[PDB]
């Protein structure tokens, strides 16, 4: 089992190419201050982490500014706040204010020159065009959850991708998805017969910070603390 035995890359986009939590801890910070406490930074991911599946669950078909109005609102009811419309908006938004990890453009663009580069994310078509303009590289294939109708860990999100691959003659085996999520990632990959690679930016944290908690560990094939340390594995791997 080594990286070159495949042909495409499938990638989670927030949490492990777009630094979610930054962004998401930055876009809390007024609500946060409406409650009087000062809040740290894994308390405001978890309290995300406990809330974004549930509605994704809840309004599967929802864009994902409409996913992340929702959640606000959860937040805020957890603290006892009514929501604020124009706050709201501005936690909605946010996106496009979502920072690439250091390392993510350098790594894509030299995985890019091996490998089809594939994104299976939680976001819809539009969105994501925001994000992909700070990832310095142009996806082979995208697979949005406004596409498939649903959200990871939807085993549909994953059937979809498969199929749309093998449409452009990338079969099953050829597919190594690269995720940090756990929840949403790697538990249904294990369960869609998918080789994975987990990108475990989380390795000197604790806990899961805005994913959600996994049901189970599930079984990886490969695990790097970054993208950049996936290419520098790569870089060897292909002397081989
Ligand atoms: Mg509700």
């Amino acid at each position: 089992m080594q990286l070159t035995d495949f042909k495409a890359l499938t990638f989670n986009c927030y949490g492990t190419l777009i630094d979610w939590e930054t962004g998401i801890v930055n876009a809390l910070q007024p609500l946060a201050k409406r409650t009087g406490k000062t809040f740290t930074s894994d308390e405001l991911l978890e309290v995300f982490g406990r809330n974004e599946s549930p509605q994704q669950t809840e309004t599967p078909g929802a864009l994902y500014q409409d996913i992340l109005r929702a959640v606000y609102d959860r937040i805020a009811k957890e603290w006892g706040l009514e929501p604020d419309a124009a706050e709201r908006e501005e936690f909605g938004t946010s996106v496009k204010n979502w920072p690439a990890f250091p390392d993510t453009v350098e790594a894509l663009q030299y995985l890019k020159k091996h490998y089809k580069l594939v994104i299976l994310s939680n976001i819809d078509r539009n969105e994501f065009k925001l994000s992909n303009a700070k990832l310095g590289v142009e996806f082979d294939h995208i697979i949005t959850a406004q596409d498939v109708g649903s959200y990871k860990p939807n085993p549909n999100n994953f059937t979809y991708m498969i199929d749309a691959l093998a449409k452009a003659g990338i079969e099953k085996k050829d597919i190594l998805h690269t995720a940090e999520s756990l929840y949403h990632d790697h538990i249904p990959a294990n369960d869609a017969g998918l080789v994975s690679a987990w990108i475990y930016r989380r390795h000197g944290k604790e806990g899961y910070g805005a994913t959600h908690v996994p049901s189970r560990m599930p079984n990886v094939d490969f695990r790097f603390n970054s993208m950049g340390e996936m290419a520098e594995a790569h870089k060897q791997a292909l002397k081989g």
